[PDB]
């Protein structure tokens, strides 16, 4: 029942904080810093996911499935968003801005992919309001095709998810109309934004490939995610 | 310069044929071998199709190879999902190779992917995806999949990226026009456009999982090389 303006207000209000890397800056490695940062960001991501309109209407199992599918894409879109005003570098945290040379485990290709994404956001002059919409779309869409369930409940859950996704589409279009874009510019920009999400999916897949290769007891389990969502 | 109708006409005409699996149907019924040979032959036709997608051959041959390298398995997959739409619970790899979920388990690499593909065809059916929309989506995959990974900012590459995005914009216009022709409201148009493009993220995911398996095989030419793709495009 939320208006487009109310949807934007809700998403802006739900935004998680920007966290810091944990290292003492007076002291003279990187994977441990990034892993600890991501570990702390995931806790705040669960809080954010619960404030995305329609997300807590789903079952806890479906909430876990969506977050299990989307968490690294959500970390990556956040990283790209905070790196937009840092050409050629990635702002993992305010105290951890790395260039491509510093990027050289698992980042041989991904670093450049992330840089290219932030470059594209810059080319498009992506707005904060648009960004939070995109991030919510990732949460709701990434796992919606892989519930592996044809129960009556699951059919209803998928319908709900797509209704909420439709509302966010309406909201994105509304933001563009507010800005004075023509109808043609509106549907072109909508398409351009959603097509970037495929690239973010690609980057997450490559990132998840590395995390699994580590064989470190480093990918959040279903049961960990379930514990956090119901806490 | 193409109009929306002309863009659709062009894409419909560029459509590759549906190929058959190569096995003797009188012999006892090898699945990965059959599927690989099928895909090998499909890829040859895919290159012909790609060259007929408006705007594609305007690109440098290097950039054409890069786009196809990025997109080819996605394109095979959306093709598969399209020709499986009217076969719930099954995948029509070829007209003489219709596999169900149980048979899917006989296929290495498909423990999760088979169900993912089925879910996509189910979603296409629920949306009543039209042929005109399908060819638009397939062209979008070709142009979009590799456009952020050129790893070049030569003046030429800047121009190539702009061109690609202008063509992508035209296909967006074309999709919206098809929906308007069908009498959808403006709200329904932008909702459906979004629904269609969001499925492309799932298709990328499936391709990445498929590519993971192909690389795991450590089989020469089971992933087409850059030079193989270049030889076919040229
Ligand atoms: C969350 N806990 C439960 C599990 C730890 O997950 C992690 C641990 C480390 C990262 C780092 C390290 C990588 C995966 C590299 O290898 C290849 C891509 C890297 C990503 C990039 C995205 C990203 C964004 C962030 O803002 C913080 C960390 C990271 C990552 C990302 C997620
Ligand atoms: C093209 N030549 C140069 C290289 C061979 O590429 C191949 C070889 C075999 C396939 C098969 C086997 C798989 C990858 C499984 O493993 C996991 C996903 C499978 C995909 C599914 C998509 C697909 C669609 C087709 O219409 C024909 C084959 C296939 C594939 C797909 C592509
Ligand atoms: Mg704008």
């Amino acid at each position: 029942s939320l208006t487009a303006d109310q949807m934007v207000s809700a998403l802006l209000d739900a935004e998680p904080p920007i966290l810091y890397s944990e290292y003492d800056p007076t002291r003279p490695s990187m994977m441990g810093l990034l892993t600890n940062l991501a570990d702390r960001e995931l806790v705040h991501m669960i809080n954010w996911a619960k404030r995305v309109p329609g997300f807590v209407d789903l079952t806890l199992h479906d909430q876990v499935h969506l977050l299990e599918s989307a968490w690294l894409e959500i970390l990556m879109i956040g990283l790209v968003w905070r790196s937009m005003e840092h050409p050629g570098k990635l702002l993992f945290a305010p105290n951890l801005l790395l260039d491509r040379n510093q990027g050289k485990e698992g980042m041989v290709e991904i670093f450049d992919m992330l840089l290219a994404t932030s470059s594209r956001f810059r080319m498009m002059n992506l707005q904060g309001e648009e960004f939070v919409c995109l991030k919510s779309i990732i949460l709701l869409n990434s796992g919606v095709y892989t519930f592996l369930s044809s129960t009556l409940k699951s059919l209803e859950e998928k319908d709900h998810i797509h209704r909420v996704l439709d509302k966010i589409t309406d909201t994105l279009i509304h933001l563009m109309a507010k800005a004075g874009l023509t109808l043609q510019q509106q549907h072109q920009r909508l398409a351009q934004l959603l097509l970037i999400l495929s690239h973010i999916r690609h980057m997450s897949n490559k990132g998840m490939e590395h995390l699994y290769s580590m064989k470190s007891k480093v990918v959040p389990s279903y049961d960990l995610l379930l514990e956090m969502l119901d806490a």
